[PDB]
């Protein structure tokens, strides 16, 4: 929620793992 809402596929997509990740706590 920033700036470019490009669909992708092997790129930004990698980012929104963090955003899956902000769970992923060892």
């Amino acid at each position: 929620k920033s700036s470019a809402y490009s669909l992708q596929m092997g790129a930004t997509a990698i980012k929104q793992v963090k955003k899956l990740f902000k769970k992923w706590g060892w």
